[PDB]
This record gives structure tokens, C-alpha cells and sequence, in this order.
């Protein structure tokens, strides 16, 4: 039988490309999407007409509320009525937006930033060692020590997802389940950001002065649930071009 | 006139210490508390038995809800009501428990731990920065962060969101004149509820001394960050902690 | 045209394996050895035998001296002469023992322990850069470099000394497309001389299978960092560690 | 009687203003040097004024070599017979300059750098706890993750600095000898750095938009070798204005 891996936040950008090279190495996956169901049914189509059966959507807010352990507890559910198994979680989904110190309310921004970046993944991950080559993978921030301006709450996100990380690998150890984590530097930067300012991130980036593709970052993903990397746990691998060792 | 500090979680332990200190430094003081009614008001008794209207004291629960922010804005605002400025303030207040990944709610778990920890001293850190000397903000961490004790996840995530927040707030508050730094214990003191003898096997671990820190310890470090000798200091966290997150397994 | 490899100190152990592994997939290798001639020797016949004119052997102490940078530059330099290229660069040899700071001299022991660990791999570096497709250099660390054995100073040094080469060098060769990274073993093969007790004191601490990656293990990472499914990621150095590293003391 | 004290490379700058401010807490000091020996005894005459039989001068070069542990074992002896005790001892001599990988010898590059940034400090050390309030405070470098261009060998030396920190902490503890760094972002720039370059560093800096004196850099010293820091042991203080903190 195929292996079978919940992607969260699988409809485009990175999630997707995750998604998909996991199917291409073999793996039956849960596309996970919030508001993208069109582009999320979409991609089930494209990989269930490569092979049929293989390819399910499910739909989650994954904001902080009452209702998100039962929500993901949800997600960690569909992948095993689909397909009998659950192998790989990759914590994809991720809002991501500027919560400046000095019209959402506050504790929606808390909800939002923090429910996605670090309490969906440690509720995912609850799940995914309760219903049990197993491992989980989390996006993380190969800036996460040099924020950017104003992203405190996301930059909370992220840092608690390095400790969630390191945490789970620590204590799942023992049940056989490796957590890593694939921390992109700049990679596909956000559809409303100006060309100007992309560029001004590109030129930073040491080697070739570019954004990673998605699929560098799958990559990476793709190394860390295989058997090549049997031992590897509670590592976070940077894919970031050398961006995090520039200086000012 | 006096500078003025809020320390949250005041009333015993880390945070009282920090509070004697601060006040016998030279500030006046806001005690906050939750459940330490008593032993916040003997505190703000005895310290304003050494110097008169020099200590109040502020309930509040950081538990996380929608309602937290209006808390912590009152935090800060009973500083100014108080003592007419606020210089400092130390996010001590921090719920402890276990949180297993295999009879609180797991909804609660996350509001108290990841409340205390992160999302308050990052609301605390809004208001103290918009109610705007030497202004700075400590914020009490983990040495440990990075070998975290087994299935401590949701703790350990608020202390990791902490770390995060000391640095950003530090970036973006530095332009305000305000610095963020941390203090980060080891083993400090113990929960009052730990048997003697895990206790011990705590201290053992400890390369300088094999003890726990004293209160005083942590506290001076604070000071240290809080006074003209940390100037320049903004966005680091000083271990306080015998060398004890550089023993391997 | 196969490409080729240097990997230093890889007539056994780990060494080995990554030579074995580069070989299996497509590389022509120089195997580097220091005192394990034989051995050296041995592994180029069994590389040879499946692929011929695919391995040679290089002799040389890297140990820091004034001769050193020579000596470096002439294992780049065979890897040219045997091969016609030299497409990837292995750190991997290293001398390990302890130096407390309470019958080498010291002058010795800071030789072998940072021209092993640190020196050689910055002249091999620089030879590598400035001899010359998918160039990257791998150098061997320690994801124990914060957790240090009690009385390793001098080698935990070159083994800090070689994270800041694997930054450094990543930054300053990324406009040549010249890739530099790391992998990090905590505890692997173990030392044939350390008593099976000890050996087993050390297992039993890793988290993820209460057991040492074999030399395998550890190559499948390098592998991996000097493959196109790596083209992205330079100065990043990945823990192969069981977990190790994150256990408390 | 009052504490004693080694500085290396105190003739100016950062190393002077640690000298200074150690004195003026009350400790006899040594004050080493290489090349400057005209502004070291300037130092001792100033210092020896205020206190007198308080300051001494050392010469050494602290580049590698067959001799240096010899000379490091001097200078820690000359502690000893000028002032009868060394309680203290701060590591700040340091070689600076590129090494790029692409008219010194490497050989040279090597010994000056990684011999004045790391092997001194560690033979220092050994020689500091050999002759025995007492600790060791190594300057480090809050950019050591985010060097400079092509200053590969300085900041392998600082790298091997932290790690000497870190190992000499755990080591020493049971003899009570207390280990810590002070990370200098950008302090006293180089003399021969022009104005505008200068300028360049200052704009980086978060806190103030300027560098610190070096006074500030002796403060977080003059904390960690007093009894408000006698818990405090392999810890690094950065002292960089948020310097680090700020990504490309
Ligand atoms: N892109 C980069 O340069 C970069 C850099 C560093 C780290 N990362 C990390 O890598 C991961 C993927 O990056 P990306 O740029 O592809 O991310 P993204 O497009 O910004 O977000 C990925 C997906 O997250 C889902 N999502 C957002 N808010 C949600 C919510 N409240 N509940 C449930 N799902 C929600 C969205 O799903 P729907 O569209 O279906 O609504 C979205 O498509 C993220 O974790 C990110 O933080 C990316
Ligand atoms: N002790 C150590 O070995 C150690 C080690 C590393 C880090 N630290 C950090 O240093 C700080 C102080 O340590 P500690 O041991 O003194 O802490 P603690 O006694 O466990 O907690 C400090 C105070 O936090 C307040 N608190 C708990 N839950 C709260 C909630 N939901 N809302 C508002 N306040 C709440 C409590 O106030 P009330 O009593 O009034 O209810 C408590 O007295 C903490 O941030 C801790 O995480 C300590
Ligand atoms: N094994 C572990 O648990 C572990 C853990 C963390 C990091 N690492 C790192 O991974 C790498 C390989 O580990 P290992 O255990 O396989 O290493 P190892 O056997 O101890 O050393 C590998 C080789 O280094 C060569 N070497 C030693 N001193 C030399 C000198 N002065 N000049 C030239 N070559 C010299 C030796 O070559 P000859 O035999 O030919 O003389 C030796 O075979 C090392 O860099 C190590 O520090 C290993
Ligand atoms: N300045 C900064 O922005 C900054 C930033 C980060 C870290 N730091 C660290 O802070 C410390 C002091 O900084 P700084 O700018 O004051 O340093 P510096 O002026 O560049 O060097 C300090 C002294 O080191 C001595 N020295 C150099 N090479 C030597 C050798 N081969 N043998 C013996 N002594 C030698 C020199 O003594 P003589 O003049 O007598 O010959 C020099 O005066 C250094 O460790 C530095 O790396 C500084
Ligand atoms: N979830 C997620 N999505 C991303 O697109 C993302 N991007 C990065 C690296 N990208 C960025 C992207 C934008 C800005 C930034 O300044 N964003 C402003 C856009 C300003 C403009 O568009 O002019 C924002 O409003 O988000 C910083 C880092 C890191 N983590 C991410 N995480
Ligand atoms: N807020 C806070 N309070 C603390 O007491 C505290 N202590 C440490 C270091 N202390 C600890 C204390 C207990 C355990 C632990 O195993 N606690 C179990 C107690 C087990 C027992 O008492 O037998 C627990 O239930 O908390 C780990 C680290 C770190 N952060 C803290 N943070
Ligand atoms: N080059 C290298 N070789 C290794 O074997 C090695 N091993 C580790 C992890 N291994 C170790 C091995 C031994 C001790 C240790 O206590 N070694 C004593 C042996 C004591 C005994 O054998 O009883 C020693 O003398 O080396 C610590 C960590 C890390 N880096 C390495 N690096
Ligand atoms: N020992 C030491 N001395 C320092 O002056 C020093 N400065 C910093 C921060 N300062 C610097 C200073 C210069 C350059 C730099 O680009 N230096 C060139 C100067 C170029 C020019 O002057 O135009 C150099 O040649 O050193 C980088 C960081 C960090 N560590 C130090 N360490």
C-alpha cells in the first residue's frame, strides 16, 4: 500500500508543490485548503487523473478558536477514511501579515497568526501521534532571528513552531515519529507585493540573487520524510540561497 | 521624580524579588497578581512601610481571550494612574504545567500557557509602548528553550513566541528609545510542588555550584538591564543559569 | 563527463561511507587518508573494481603548520591531475581527543585539533574556489558544538571555528555558485577505543531510537547537499542527530 | 586587598576604556600590548597616578606560533609578580582584516587571527586557571552568524572564541572560575575606515543610529565580572544596539 501525507494549506504557492512532489514520489495525499477550494479541487483532479483514488480535498479554518483541536482532529480523520493511513504531516497553511506594536481586532490578529503558524501545527500534531517511516514536517522562517518590521505576531508564530519542532521530536522520538522542520528564506513572495520590492529582496539573496521556487522547497521536504533521512530529527533545514547570514 | 515599573506575576518567587529589587533601586512599583491577593498586598504593605506610596498593586488574569487586550491596557494604565509614567516593564506572570501530546480543555491549556507566556507580554508591550529616561522592558525566558523538559510543548512554545517577541519588539521599539532584553533562568526556584529529591537531581545538573538560582540572581540581571550600564544592550537575552544549557544529555 | 570528489580522512568510518555513497552515485573520488594507508588503498581497489580509473588515494598530515596550505593545495591539485575537475569537497577528516585546561604539547595538540577541524578545511576551501555544473563544499560539525564533552576545548573550538568557515564560505563563494554546508552528526560511530559501556551510556541518551547513526546515515545527508535537490540551500548545516542535541541534562 | 586583573590589547580603544573602568572599580590592572607601547605606558602613568603601584605594562604578540603558550603563561605570571593574584581576566586583543578565499602569507593571516582571536584566549585560560570572585570575559562578535564579506579567518577565530567560552565555562566551574563573552555589534570602527563607510554601519543600528562607545562595551565587563553576575557563567551578552537583529 501507498504511503499517505496531510499537506495544510495545499491549494497554491508552496503547499501545492509539496502536495504534488509528494504524490510524484508516491505518497496519497490530503489537500487541506481554508478559502482556495476551486484551486484545491483543482489539483485533486490533476493528481487523481495521474492516478485515480489518490488525491482527496478537506476544508479547515485553521484560526485559533473552541472549535480547532476538533477541527484538526478533523483533518488528521479524513486522511485515514480516505486512505486507511496518515505517514507525513507538513505544516504548510500560514497567515501572514503585519501586526504593527505602535480593520481586524487585536485578538483576531492573535487568532489568526498564532492559531496558523503554531497552534493548528500542535494540534495537527497531537492527532496525527494519537491515531498512530512516520514524520512530520513544519514550514518555518529561515529569518525568524532577523523579522522583519512590524510582524511580531507572525514572528511569534514562527518562533513557536521552531520550539513545537523541537518539542515534538523530542517527545515523539520514542513512538518512531521524526518532526523537522524547511525554513525558506524568500521563496515565492506575496501575489500583492509590488515587482519593485520583490526585487529588492531578490538582489539580497547570496546565491543567484533570486527566490527559491516552490519546488526547491518541496525538495527539501521531500528529503526529510524519506529514508535518507531515518536519523534526522528535530532539525530545521534552511533552503534561503545564504539570506539569513547577511548582515545590514 | 522616580521611575515607576510593572512586573507582572509579583506577589511571590522571581517576581517579587524582581519587585524588592526594582524598588529598593529606586522605583516605584506596580505588583501584579491573580490568584496572590494576600501576598501581593504584604509585598505593596512592606515596601511602602520603607517609602510611602511607592507600591499598588493590580489584579488581572493573562489567561488569552478577547477580552486580554482591555486587561493588559489597564495594566499599564494602573501604572499611570498610580505613579504618572511608566520607565519599566518585566513580563514575569507565566502558567507551568505539563502538556502532553499522547482536566483542563486543550483550548485552555493554550489560552493560559501560550497566554502568559507570549500573548500577553506582546499586549503588555503594545500598551506600554502607546501610553509614551530610560524606558526598557525584560522579559523573563528560558535558558532552556532549546532542550525543553519532555512534554512541556505548549509551555514551550509561549517561551519560544517570547524569544520572537523580544527581538522584534526590541527592532521595532528601538526608534521609540525603548529597549527589549530577556532574562533567561535555568533552574531557579523550584515549583513549591516538586519533591525534594527531583529537585536535587535538578541542581546535580548544574555545573556552577549545583544549585538552583536564587531570586536575587534573576533579579539582578533585570536590574543590570534595566539601568544606564545596558544603554546600548537591545534584543539580547542573558542566560542566568550555572551553565546549565551547555551540559549534554 | 562523471563528476569528482574529495573527501578527506575517508579510508574508514564515516569518511568511508561518504566516498562509498559519492561513488554509488556517479562520482569519481580521491580518497585522502593520513596514516591508514592500507586501508585507503583497500577502499580505491573495491571503487575501482565496479568503475575503473573512478579512485585514487592522496597522502597528507593536516595538521597546521607552515606547510600546510601547500599541502592542501596539492590534494586539490590531485583531485585535477587523477579527475580533470573537482566538483565537490568533503570536510570530513579530524583529529579527537581531549586538551583540559587543568604527551603532546600544547603546541601539538592546538595543531591537530584546530588544523584538522578548522585550518585545513579553510585551505582546502580556498584551493577549491580558486582551481575553478553543481559545486558544493560539505564540512563535518558537531550538532553537539553547544553542549561540548567535559575537556574538548581545542577540538569544540575548531568544530565552532568550522560552523563560522561554513557561513563565511557560503556568503563569499555564493557568487560563484559554489554551495557551502554542513552536516552535523551528534553521535555516530563511536570511537574504537571507548569501552562498550560508555558507548552504550551515549545510546541510550538518543531520543530517536536509543542508538548511534551508522556512518550511512550521516552520508545520506551530504549526499543529499551536493545533489540538485539541494541547489538552493548553502550555509546550512543539518543536524543527523537522533535528537540528541535537544536533551536536556 | 584589591583584585587583579588581565587585559590584552588595553593600549586603546575598547581595550582601554575595560582597563580604565576595571580600575576605577577598584581592581590593580595589567595592561598588555603588542605595538602600542607608547600609549600602554601612557595608560599605566595615568592610572598609577590615581592609585599608585595599581597598573603595569606587558608586551606580547599573540599571534600562533611554538613560543605563544609560553608567552601567554608570561603574561598571566606577570599578574602574579606585579600584583601577587590575577582574579580576572578579559581576552580582547584581537587581530582584524579580510581574508578573502579568491601582502601576508596565509600562514601568516592564519597565525595572526585565529592566534590573537582564539588560541591566545585559550592558552590564557589555561594558564589563568592553572596558577589559581574569578572570571574570564572573552570579546566576541554579535555579527559572528552574519560576518562580513570575506573575513573568513577573523571570524573563524570568533566562532572558536564562543565555543572557547562555552567549553572553558563548563570546565572551570568547579573551580569556581566563571566564563562569559561581551558581543560588541559595531563599536569603535577602525581608524582607517572612512567617515562614510562609518556612516554606513551607524544607519544599520536600530538603538540610536550610532555605535557604542566603548565605555558602554566595559559596562556589560564590568557586570559580568562584579557579584550581580556570579550565577552567570557561558553566557554571551550582546552589547550591539539590535544590530544583529536587522536582516538584509
Ligand atoms: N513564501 C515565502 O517567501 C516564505 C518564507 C518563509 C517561510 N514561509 C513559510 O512557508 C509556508 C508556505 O508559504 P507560502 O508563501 O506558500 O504561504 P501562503 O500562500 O501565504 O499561505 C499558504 C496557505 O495557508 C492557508 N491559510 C492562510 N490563513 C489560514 C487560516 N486562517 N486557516 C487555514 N488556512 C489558512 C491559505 O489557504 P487558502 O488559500 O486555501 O485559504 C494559504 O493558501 C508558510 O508556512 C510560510 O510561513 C514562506
Ligand atoms: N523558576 C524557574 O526555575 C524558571 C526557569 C526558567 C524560566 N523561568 C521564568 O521566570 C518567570 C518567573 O518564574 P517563577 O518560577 O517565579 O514563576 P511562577 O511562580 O511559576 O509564576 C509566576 C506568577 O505567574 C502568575 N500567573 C500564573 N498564571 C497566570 C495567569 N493565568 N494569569 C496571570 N498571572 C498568572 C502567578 O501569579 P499569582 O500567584 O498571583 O496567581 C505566579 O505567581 C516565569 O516567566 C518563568 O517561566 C523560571
Ligand atoms: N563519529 C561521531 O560520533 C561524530 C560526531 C560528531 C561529529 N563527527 C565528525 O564527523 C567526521 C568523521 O567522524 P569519524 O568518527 O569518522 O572521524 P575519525 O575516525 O575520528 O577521523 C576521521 C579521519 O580523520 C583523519 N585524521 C585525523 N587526524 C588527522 C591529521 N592530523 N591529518 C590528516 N588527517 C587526520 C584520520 O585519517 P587516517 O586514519 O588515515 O590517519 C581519520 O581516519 C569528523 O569530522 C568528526 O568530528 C563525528
Ligand atoms: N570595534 C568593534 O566594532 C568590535 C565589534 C565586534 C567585536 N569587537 C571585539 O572587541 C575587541 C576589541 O575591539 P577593538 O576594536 O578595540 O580592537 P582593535 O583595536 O582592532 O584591537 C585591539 C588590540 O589588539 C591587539 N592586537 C592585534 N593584533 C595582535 C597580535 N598579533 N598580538 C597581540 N596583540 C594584538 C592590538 O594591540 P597593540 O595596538 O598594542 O599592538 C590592538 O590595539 C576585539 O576582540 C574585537 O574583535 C570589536
Ligand atoms: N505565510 C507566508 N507568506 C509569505 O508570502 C511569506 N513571505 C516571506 C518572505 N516574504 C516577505 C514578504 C513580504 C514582506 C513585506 O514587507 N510584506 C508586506 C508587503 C509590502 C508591500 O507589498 O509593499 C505585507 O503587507 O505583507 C516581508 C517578507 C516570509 N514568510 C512568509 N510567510
Ligand atoms: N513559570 C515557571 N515556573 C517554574 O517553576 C519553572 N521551572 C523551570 C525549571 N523547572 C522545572 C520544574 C519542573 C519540571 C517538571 O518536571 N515539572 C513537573 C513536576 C514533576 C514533579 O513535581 O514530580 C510538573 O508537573 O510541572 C521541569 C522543569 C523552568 N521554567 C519554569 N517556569
Ligand atoms: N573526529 C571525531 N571522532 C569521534 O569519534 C567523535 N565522536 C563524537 C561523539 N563521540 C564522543 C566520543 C567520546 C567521548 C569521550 O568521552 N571520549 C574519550 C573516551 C573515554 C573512554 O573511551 O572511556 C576520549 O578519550 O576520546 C565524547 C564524545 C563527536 N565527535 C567526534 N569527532
Ligand atoms: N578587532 C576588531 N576590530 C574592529 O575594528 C572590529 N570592527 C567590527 C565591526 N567593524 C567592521 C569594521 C570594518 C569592516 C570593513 O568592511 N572593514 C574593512 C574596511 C573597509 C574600509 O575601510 O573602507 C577593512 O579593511 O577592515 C567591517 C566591520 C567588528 N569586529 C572588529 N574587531
Amino acid at each position: 500500500e501507498a504511503p499517505a501525507a496531510v499537506v495544510t494549506g495545499a491549494a497554491k504557492r508552496i503547499g501545492r508543490a509539496i502536495a504534488v512532489k509528494l504524490h510524484q514520489t508516491g505518497y496519497r495525499v490530503v489537500i487541506h485548503y481554508h478559502n482556495s477550494a476551486e484551486a484545491a479541487v483543482s489539483l485533486a483532479d490533476e493528481l487523481n487523473k495521474e492516478r485515480s483514488n489518490t488525491a482527496v480535498v478537506c476544508q479547515a479554518d485553521l484560526t485559533n478558536s473552541n472549535v480547532l483541536p476538533a477541527s484538526c482532529e478533523e483533518i488528521i480523520n479524513s486522511c485515514f477514511r480516505a486512505f486507511g493511513r496518515c505517514d507525513v504531516l507538513v505544516n504548510n497553511a500560514s497567515a501572514f501579515y503585519p501586526t504593527p506594536l505602535v480593520g481586524k481586532t487585536v485578538e483576531t490578529q492573535v487568532a489568526e497568526l498564532i492559531g496558523t503558524n503554531a497552534i493548528a501545527p500542535f494540534l495537527l500534531t497531537m492527532s496525527f501521534a494519537q491515531r498512530q517511516n512516520l514524520s512530520i514536517v513544519n514550514l518555518c522562517d529561515a529569518m525568524v532571528d532577523q523579522p522583519c518590521m512590524a510582524f511580531s505576531l507572525y514572528n511569534m508564530g514562527k518562533h513557536a513552531l521552531v520550539g513545537l519542532t523541537q518539542s515534538a521530536a523530542l517527545e515523539l522520538a520514542p513512538y518512531g515519529i521524526r518532526v523537522n522542520g524547511v525554513a525558506p528564506g524568500v521563496s515565492l513572495l506575496p501575489v500583492a507585493m509590488g515587482e519593485e520590492e520583490k526585487d529588492k529582496w531578490r538582489r539580497k539573496v547570496p546565491l543567484g540573487r533570486r527566490e527559491a521556487s516552490a519546488e526547491q522547497i518541496a525538495d527539501a521536504v521531500i528529503f526529510l520524510v524519506s529514508g535518507s533521512a531515518q536519523y534526522i530529527t528535530g532539525s530545521i533545514i534552511k533552503v534561503d540561497g545564504g539570506l539569513s547570514l547577511v548582515h545590514a
